[PDB]
């Protein structure tokens, strides 16, 4: 089983599938792709929709009149299947004028025009109903330390963002932003390289409400993080808007693998949280098909993102439903987690006794937390050995 419907909400960006296969040391291996061609045959796999950079549909120096062919042909596709444009993003980082940054390049002149590339893609992507715009800063950072005053550079990035808030709202549109992290790679280190970083930048901004984060799970295992509480932090401040679905094999270049590659329990425990908690988000893939494929295994690179997410889906259910897992999470005190500590108030835990002068701290210490019985539990739900 396992067949992805669109109901499901998984949607693919035109720089995946269409990846050539370009790398540092590799020339491309597989022919570009028609964005007319993705969408159609991603219908046919069963997803919600596309996302694109504004490179991806138009070629980069087209006149106003090849953009508009380049933009009628894509949503007469977009007309002939339903599939939906959820989220869209800028290229600042491809071409050699951004070899320094966009919002953040030294040179003044590169920020402007970066702004007016971006403000540029905003108007189609609303035009074309998507509800999220993301900006991922790739160049925005250094190799060396002296050539980056970050502070001034922190400034430059607000800077940047307030202005697009001030754009879509002077515009009345109903797009939010989102801001997807990576440590390091193009540059030697990114600014706001992790989901925490970003998350204390939003909170600095003109108009916090209009801004979260684009979580990729390769990115933040760039840094060793644990990718699941991550995203726990991004649910609990309000601030999951988008969500990039890959694998990654630990700390190494960016891999973007197919989803449920890389770190398999990682991507279980992500699963549990994504539906426990209710995320109504698109399942967004952001996965390069390895350059050993030709295009039928781009296609089944692409179906097994889907597949093993509605694997996952099944299993994690199949755990949290498990009256055995329940007990078990009872035993470990997990119920106990989401009691208050002191809700009797400060001076009321002041004076308790109990508390301190009479606590057993022996007693307490010597109570095992279980913790083994129930994660073999969980593994024995992945692995549908419970028999
Ligand atoms: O910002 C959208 C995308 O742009 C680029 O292709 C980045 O490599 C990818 O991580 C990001 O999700
Ligand atoms: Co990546
Ligand atoms: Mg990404």
């Amino acid at each position: 089983n396992y067949q992805p419907t669109p109901e499901d909400r998984f949607t693919f960006g035109l720089w995946t599938v269409g990846w050539q296969g370009r790398d540092p040391f590799g020339d491309a291996t597989r022919r570009a792709l028609d964005p007319v061609e993705s969408v159609r045959r991603l219908a046919e796999l069963g997803a919600h929709g596309v996302t694109f950079h504004d490179d991806d549909l138009i070629p980069f120096g087209s006149s106003d009149s090849e953009r508009e062919e380049h933009v009628k042909r894509f949503r007469q596709a977009l007309d002939d299947t339903g599939m939906k444009v959820p989220m869209a993003t800028t290229n600042l980082f491809t071409h050699p004028v951004f070899k320094d940054g966009g919002f953040t390049a030294n040179d003044r002149d590169v920020r402007r025009y970066a702004l007016r590339k971006t403000i540029r893609n905003i108007d189609l992507a609303v035009e074309l109903g998507a509800e999220t715009y993301v900006a991922w800063g790739g160049r925005e950072g250094a190799e060396s330390g002296g050539a980056k005053d970050v502070r001034d550079a922190l400034d430059r990035m607000k800077e940047a963002f307030d202005l697009l808030g001030e754009y879509v709202t002077s515009q009345g549109y109903d797009i939010r932003f989102a801001i997807e992290p990576k440590p390091n790679e193009p540059r030697g280190d990114i600014l706001l390289p992790t989901v925490g970083h970003a998350l204390a930048f939003i909170e600095r901004l003109e108009r916090p409400e209009l801004y979260g984060v684009n979580p990729e799970v390769g990115h933040e295992q760039m840094a060793g993080l644990n990718f699941p509480h991550g995203i726990a932090q991004a649910l609990w401040a309000g601030k999951l808007f988008h969500i990039d679905l890959n694998g990654q094999n630990g700390i190494k270049y960016d891999q973007d693998l197919r989803f449920g590659a890389g770190d398999l329990r990682a991507a279980f425990w992500l699963v549990d949280l994504l539906e426990s908690a209710g995320y109504s988000g698109p399942r967004h893939f952001d996965f390069k098909p390895p350059r050993t494929e030709d295009f039928d295994g781009v296609w089944a690179s692409a179906a097994g993102c889907m597949r093993n997410y509605l694997i996952l889906k099944e299993r994690a259910a199949a755990f949290r439903a498990d009256p055995e897992v329940q007990e078990a999470l009872r035993a470990s005190r997990l119920d106990e987690l989401a009691r208050p500590t002191a809700a009797d108030g400060l001076q009321a835990l002041l004076d308790d006794r109990s508390a301190f002068e009479e606590f057993d701290v022996d007693a307490a210490a010597a109570r095992g937390m279980a913790f083994e019985r129930l994660d073999q539990l969980a593994m024995d739900h992945l692995l549908g050995a419970r028999g």
